[PDB]
């Protein structure tokens, strides 16, 4: 039971031991092509690498290595690549990985500048008269339109493959509120978010797995596909009360290393998928709810 077990834990303050636990029960897998001396300079950071087993493979030849990983829920019938923030010289690699696996919409989860640091390349046109080329992979990107908001933005970009000349819209969604090893506003928020990217249809199996992504591709990248599955759950069970969200994080870590950084994020977790709940058994006619609470403009 999802509600009960939030209160016990926040009763005895446990979220840390349960956190924890949950670490110290992480699987563990080989990552051997990530620290190959050829791709130390396509990894953001040491530490965070894709398991050799459900890492993404570039259609490159000499080198088909980038910092990315497919998490693929079984029951829960979706799958999200999560891959890092994309560095000066792996923006070529992001696109074309995004061309490849035919992604529709790319989830940014972080800022281009947090704290004082890149902490992810700009990949994305900024203007529409300024199309981004990235020459070593031979696309094109176009910035056709921009939706601000408060705290995240929506984009409409065109991804052009110059070899083919064939062209692709890709929806960008950026959550700019979200710090590192931070939570978001509010589950209002989150969801709010969440829910407007399962609209736009990016989520759909028609098209590739959504490309999601923070700094390292691990804590909040993490914190938004937790909720999303645990979400797609409750919809799919007899009964929602057998969701295990501990099972589910644990699920997940068996394709990427690190999801979810902290026990602050599980926590939140919680609250998004409770809170989710309520707008999935019926009550979505009040949906408006979150947009509202999450203030948007
Ligand atoms: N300089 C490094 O590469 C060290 C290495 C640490 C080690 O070797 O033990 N690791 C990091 O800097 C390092 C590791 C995980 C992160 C995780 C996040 C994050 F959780 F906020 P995320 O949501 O962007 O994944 C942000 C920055 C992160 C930095």
């Amino acid at each position: 039971e999802m509600e009960k077990e939030f209160e016990q834990i926040d009763k005895s303050g446990s979220w840390a031991a349960i956190y924890q636990d949950i670490r110290h029960e992480a699987s563990d897998f080989p990552c051997r092509v990530a620290k190959l001396p050829k791709n130390k300079n396509r990894n953001r950071y040491r530490d965070v690498s894709p398991f050799d087993h459900s890492r993404i493979k570039l259609h490159q030849e000499d080198n088909d290595y980038i910092n990315a990983s497919l998490i693929k829920m079984e029951e829960a019938q979706r799958s999200y690549i999560l891959t890092q923030g994309p560095l000066p010289n792996t923006c070529g690699h992001f696109w074309e990985m995004v061309w490849e696996q035919k992604s529709r919409g790319v989830v940014m989860l972080n800022r281009v500048m947090e704290k004082g640091s890149l902490k992810c390349a700009q990949y994305w046109p900024q203007k529409e008269e300024k199309e981004m080329i990235f020459e070593d992979t031979n696309l094109k990107l176009t910035l056709i339109s921009e939706d601000i908001k408060s705290y995240y933005t929506v984009r409409q970009l065109e991804l052009e493959n110059l070899t083919t000349q064939e062209t692709r819209e890709i929806l960008h969604f950026h959550y700019t509120t979200w710090p590192d090893f931070g939570v978001p506003e509010s589950p209002a928020s989150f969801l709010n978010f969440l829910f407007k990217v399962r609209e736009s249809g990016s989520l759909s199996p028609e098209h590739g797995p959504v490309v999601v992504h923070c700094s390292a591709g691990i804590g909040r990248s993490g914190t938004f596909c937790l909720a999303d599955t645990c979400l797609l759950l409750m919809d799919k069970r007899k009964d929602p009360s057998s969701v295990d969200i501990k099972k589910v994080l644990l699920d997940m870590r068996k394709f990427r290393m690190g999801l979810i950084q902290t026990a602050e994020q599980l926590r939140f977790s919680y609250l998004a998928v409770i809170e989710g709940a309520k707008f999935i058994m019926g009550d979505s006619s009040v949906q408006d709810q979150w947009k509202e609470l999450s203030h948007e403009d």
